């Protein structure tokens, strides 16, 4: 039953919207609502993949506090295995405060000493790798301590157990470079970089050469989501384009990448071909964007096959 192991920081988000610098001009500024939600690429993937029908275990680091319990309760409700996810009394679970302006954009106030930054190789339960079929590193660069060297060790353990290795990415937090993770990337079977960010990291404009940079490090398959025209898939022996499902407006895009990866992964586990995986990924992403929040759209699976 355990199909996937998701490694990544599980955190809590608190969006303040709509706000602007003017909030500093009064003693008390009222909003229509202030609420906290579980967040983080890892938690989102574990949630969506579980809903799609595949048992998932989450490996992360959280504090022994209310935010941490909120995360554990979420996991319990979603049937996400948390045996490996332990609580650390010396740290505060990361609480990310989002400042969302009238334009819809947003900046963040974060805890530099939060759980997300403390996550490291000690939080990876290698003994459990033999229990799953696929490993998803939910965001290379997200937790700086999981650097190239740590990622290489993690992936070496994963491949020793024949696991499929999938990895997403975010923009480097400490000026890390592609060269610093090139070795670890040689172990990745499916890489899901984001177009914009991938452009910065590689310094290339075309999807093709951008993909080439990753293939150059040993990545087997590069799957680039191209918001609007589906996704661009590249390998050393082929290039494939699978247009996004047409007819979708979509209110919000946060978590789009997470739902995309979750759908692709669910498809992989079911043994579908690359085209079928891309279609499922695009379909899952399409449903997620129609609702507000990263995991509100995709409630089960019927909704996705419905497309």
């Amino acid at each position: 039953n355990l199909d996937v192991i998701c490694i990544g920081a599980a955190i809590v988000d608190i969006p303040l919207q709509p706000v602007s610098k003017n909030i500093f001009d009064v003693d008390s500024y009222p909003l229509e609502r202030i609420a906290m939600t579980t967040g983080g690429d890892a938690i989102n993937e574990a949630t969506i993949i579980s809903r799609l029908g595949h048992r998932t275990a989450l490996m992360s680091r959280i504090g022994k506090d209310a935010a941490g319990q909120f995360i554990l309760d979420h996991c319990r409700k979603e049937n996400i295995d948390i045996q490996s996810l332990k609580q650390d009394v010396s740290i505060d679970t990361s609480i990310n405060v989002g400042l969302v302006t009238e334009d819809g954009e947003r900046t963040f106030v974060t805890n530099r000493n939060g759980s997300l930054w403390k996550l490291n190789i000690d939080d990876v339960d290698f003994a459990r790798f033999s229990q799953a079929k696929l490993l998803s590193l939910a965001s290379i660069f997200n937790s700086p301590l999981l650097d190239g060297k740590a990622l290489t060790e993690i992936f070496t353990q994963a491949k020793a157990r024949q696991m499929i290795i999938c990895a997403d990415m975010i923009k480097p937090r400490l000026n890390e470079t592609l060269d610093d993770i090139c070795e670890a990337l040689s172990y990745v079977d499916y890489l899901f970089p984001n177009f914009a960010e991938a452009k910065l990291l590689t310094g290339k404009e075309t999807l093709d050469e951008i993909a080439d940079c990753f293939l150059a490090c040993g990545v087997k398959t590069v799957v680039i989501k191209t918001g609007k025209d589906g996704c661009f898939i590249k390998r050393g022996d082929m290039t494939m384009k699978v247009p996004a499902v047409a007819g979708i407006t979509a209110i919000d895009t946060i978590g789009a990448g997470d739902n995309f990866a979750s759908g692709f992964i669910a498809a992989l586990l079911e043994g579908k071909n690359l085209r079928e995986c891309a279609r499922f990924a695009n379909a899952t992403a399409a449903i997620s964007v129609l609702s507000v929040g990263a995991t509100t759209g995709v409630k089960n699976r019927k909704l996705v096959e419905q497309l």
